[PDB]
């Protein structure tokens, strides 16, 4: 149908505010910016169900009622209007198109190679490019109108306060975040850019050509190459015996291509420079490079899906029940597969759900899954936009939990270490990525107050930051 989000200027949303929700009153007495939230809502009763589920999704099913119920008024609705409105929409949808048009470099190196990263970990240039894109998209939409909405740039948060009977669940949630994020990508128990490093100091020139991790020059994450890092982290294991070994492979290889008349001779100086030049740099937290922007990618993913400003409205909706009740990835898949709107095969096509093997926490951040339909959720579906008046009932995302206070009695802090035991206590091996409660607590340490928020430019670690605890006085 069509979208009822649609007012002009600052004053337009708040009249809209007001004759769309006419019996509430917006309030921030548990959350950073106006919300319908009125109380902490309790979640224990969800620990015991969680101890007694049976198969992996009843497990999911559990937490996920959890998380439903905890965040199902806390969203800033304002933001929410903002992120979906008829003229937002518009601009958002229509900025990708600019930059196929202008074949845009940051824009092109991740999205053209959308099938390659629903498989592999993106490199150094397909974050940044990423990262550039989402800085640039809310620049040309004119995204940061509200301070719900804006781009910080500050550090993270160096000093966490919570009441003093959270304060042990919450340093053992640093450990268990700690424990997730000491990558890079990993196969096994093991480090995969090592396992094919020792494969080079062995020989297996093979290993050479074609890398496990990919390309043979490679960045990570942090702009170096995995082969530097590789051999490095041989240098420590194995010591510096492990060293010796791997000129030797430089060595063989140099020999071997000069003697081989198959391999391109290109590739043979391309190979055996990048090998002598890692060796050689092997004896030696700006930003958040790998932060997921919920607005930007949500916004792509619609993009993605063939989403026009006609059809929004029944994405919206679609969402916006998602919102109402638990979620599960195969009854989703299934309900996307059975109503048959245009965007709705176009989306499923874009999960990622059975091609990437890694941790998820090594995709690409423009990658799509079921899990991180939660994200969308956050954009278009705490307000369906046919009938935005429906928002009074709430509609529970994830990252919704960012909106709740910190300061006073921490009833964010409660909320999350509950949230923790639940599904600690699940005992699930799904990979919940995106709507973790060690995720999202980090969202918070990172210093987010809604999640329309773009963090990239936050300098510093948050598991770093230092738990300490108040008590009654």
């Amino acid at each position: 149908m069509e979208n009822l989000i649609d007012f002009s200027g600052r004053d337009g949303l708040d009249r809209w505010l007001r004759a769309t929700f006419p019996d509430v009153i917006l309030s921030v007495g548990l959350t950073n910016y106006g919300s319908l939230m009125t109380s902490v809502p309790d979640l224990s009763h969800f620990e015991q169900m969680a101890r007694q589920a049976k198969s992996e999704q009843e497990k999911d099913a559990v937490y996920s009622k959890a998380l439903t119920e905890a965040t199902r008024k806390a969203a800033p609705i304002a933001a929410c209007a903002l992120t979906s409105s008829k003229e937002m929409v518009k601009k958002g949808l229509q900025w990708f198109e600019d930059q196929i048009i202008s074949e845009d470099g940051n824009f092109l190196v991740w999205h053209q190679n959308y099938e390659q990263l629903k498989k592999a970990p993106p490199s150094f240039e397909q974050l940044m490019g990423y990262q550039m894109s989402a800085l640039n998209w809310r620049q040309s939409v004119g995204y940061g109108q509200l301070e719900e909405t804006a781009v910080l740039v500050s550090q993270v948060i160096a000093q966490f306060s919570v009441p003093g009977t959270l304060v042990v669940t919450v340093q053992e949630m640093i450990k268990d975040m700690i424990a997730r994020r000491g990558g890079g990508p990993k196969r096994g128990v093991s480090e995969e850019h090592v396992r094919c490093c020792v494969d080079i100091m062995n020989g297996n020139l093979s290993a050479l050509i074609n890398p496990a991790w990919g390309d043979i020059d490679k960045k990570n994450k942090n702009g170096l190459m995995l082969l530097t890092t590789g051999i490095a982290k041989l240098r420590e294991l194995y010591g510096p015996a492990a060293m010796v070994k791997v000129q030797q492979a430089a060595d063989k290889f140099g020999e071997w291509g000069k003697a081989q008349d198959v391999l391109d001779q290109s590739r043979v100086q391309e190979i055996h420079q990048v090998l002598l030049k890692s060796i050689a740099e092997s004896t030696s937290f700006k930003n958040q490079i790998a932060q997921i922007d919920s607005v930007f990618s949500s916004y792509y993913w619609m993009w993605r899906a063939g989403i026009t400003p006609e059809s929004f409205p029944l994405l919206s909706d679609f969402l916006f029940e998602l919102g109402q009740n638990a979620r599960g990835s195969a009854k989703i898949i299934k309900t996307l597969d059975r109503i048959g709107l245009k965007w709705s095969k176009p989306l499923v096509n874009l999960f990622a759900d059975s091609t990437f093997k890694m941790g998820r926490i090594h995709m690409h951040p423009a990658i799509l899954t079921t899990g991180r339909l939660n994200e969308m959720g956050l954009c278009f579906g705490i307000i369906p936009a046919s009938h935005p008046e429906s928002a009074v009932n709430g509609s529970g995302f994830a990252k919704n939990i960012l909106n709740v206070r910190t300061d006073g009695m921490n009833p964010s802090a409660q909320l999350i270490v509950q949230l923790f035991d639940i599904q600690r206590q699940s005992r699930t091996l799904s990979d919940l990525d995106v709507v973790s409660s060690e995720h999202l607590f980090h969202q918070i340490l990172v210093g987010k107050r809604t999640a329309y928020q773009n963090a990239f430019q936050v300098k510093g670690n948050a598991t770093d930051t230092k738990i300490v605890g108040f008590d009654p006085p």
